[PDB]
């Protein structure tokens, strides 16, 4: 009963706990995987729009940017507020156009839809610059459910790493973010550091004739989120620390790095953003004093925790457990859904690895990385990675064992970097 709240409609939320809290005698690390399904106010979304002079290269970018971003305003709930980002080396706001937020109806949709319309390539990209327009507009709607949607085909070429890292920094917090790079001549780490600090996804637009269905999709699952701004509460016992919060699925996302401390410093809050009806499921690890033989231990409580309008509202809690036996039979069991996504977080990063070493020629290097990431997307029955894998690997006819292509797709390269992070369910 810690907590009060302002006023409400949040989801409700399942909170399971998977681990074998059985561990032998000399054992300090503890794991857990927490799985959390969200079951059925205002919203705010901002379109961000690459205008850039390569736009037009070819001009089926430029036309197909227009198409989706009047597919998102049709798919934005009336009522909803809105606004249009065009990104150049500035970042101007094309709609609204007097300086206020204003919600979609058949005469905002229309007078939006006319302003995209007028977009034209030209000009650089300083992304950090469409981050900090996005947080003004942003600034005037506190309590609203944030969201932003990127897309861009280039690098960030008009503004130095620190600026983009600046502008992330005053981002956090205030809106969500997912990505979305077009064609093959941008930067799947400028994007990913994006979208993981602003609790998003980045995808590949291959086709430009995809980017409307895709615009669509997000803009409903945008429009589904109910619940604005919910943290993952840690708290674990003094000598007690945290090792690692990742979220695993549907995608792989650390938030270790992004520890915001509690009241106490046995406490902190790990942000998961806004929530719809949907399912995610977050592996943490705590590092402990051991307990003697026979002794249970609370190694971490986790808390769900809605923050809205200076209240907070407790959506769920579990308990991760320590106990100390010297039966094997216990102890050595494997818990089957933290072995699976310690197995995810080792291929993605193999991926990622395998991939940068081929573009370099490294060619040694990335056999072996993308090797062991084939084994782990076999063993994992991750079918879609195994496919991207068999693009830029081949089997040598002699061995017949797997090694990297000396000449890869750039596409594909590109594509499997960009996914590397979603992973199968356990
Ligand atoms: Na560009």
């Amino acid at each position: 009963n810690l907590y009060f709240q302002s006023n409400s409609q949040y989801p409700d939320f399942a909170f399971e706990i998977n681990q074998n809290e059985f561990l032998a005698a000399g054992v300090r690390e503890v794991h857990a995987v927490v799985t959390l399904t969200a079951t059925a106010s205002e919203n705010v979304e901002v379109i961000i729009i690459d205008c850039s002079g390569s736009m037009d290269y070819p001009r089926t970018k430029m036309m197909a940017a227009k198409e989706a971003t009047k597919v998102a305003i049709d798919t934005l709930t009336d009522g909803a507020f809105f606004a249009v980002v065009a990104g150049t080396e500035g970042a101007r706001v094309v709609y609204p156009t007097g300086g206020q937020l204003l919600r979609a109806d058949y005469q905002s949709r229309a007078a939006a839809k006319e302003a995209v319309g007028r977009l034209h390539a030209n000009g650089g990209t300083a992304m950090g610059r469409w981050l900090a327009q996005a947080g003004r507009i942003f600034d005037t709607a506190p309590s609203a459910i944030k969201h932003a949607i990127l897309l861009t085909d280039g690098k960030d070429e008009s503004e130095t790493p620190a600026d983009l890292a600046r502008a992330i920094q005053s981002s956090i917090g205030n809106f969500t973010a997912d990505c979305r790079g077009i064609g093959e001549d941008w930067e799947p780490k400028e994007l990913r550091k994006i979208a993981d600090a602003l609790l998003g996804t980045v995808g590949i637009i291959r086709d430009p004739a995809t980017l409307a269905e895709d615009f669509r999709e997000m803009t409903a699952k945008s429009m589904g989120k109910e619940v604005a701004d919910v943290a993952l509460r840690l708290w674990a016992p003094k000598g007690a620390t945290i090792r690692y919060v990742k979220q695993v699925s549907p995608n792989l996302a650390d938030l270790s790095g992004m520890r915001v401390p509690g009241d106490n410093p046995l406490t902190g809050d790990y942000p998961t953003g806004a929530w719809g009806a949907e399912s995610r499921e977050y592996h943490i690890c705590v590092e402990v004093e051991p307990g003697n033989i026979g002794q249970e231990k609370l190694a971490g409580r986790v808390q769900l925790v809605a923050k809205d309008a200076g209240g907070a509202t407790l959506l769920g809690e579990g308990k991760i457990r320590a106990v100390w036996t010297e039966d094997t039979d216990l102890s050595t069991r494997i818990n089957g859904r933290v072995a699976h996504y310690t197995g995810q977080a080792e291929m993605a990063a193999a991926i990622q690895e395998g991939l940068d070493a081929q573009a370099a020629g490294d060619l040694d290097t990335a056999t072996a990385r993308l090797g062991r990431a084939m084994d782990l997307a076999v063993e994992s029955g991750h079918e879609d990675t195994v496919k991207m894998l068999r693009k830029v690997t081949e089997v040598d006819p002699a061995t017949s064992k797997v090694r990297a292509k000396a000449k890869v797709d750039k596409g594909d390269a590109m594509e499997l970097d960009v996914v590397s992070t979603k992973t199968v369910r356990a």
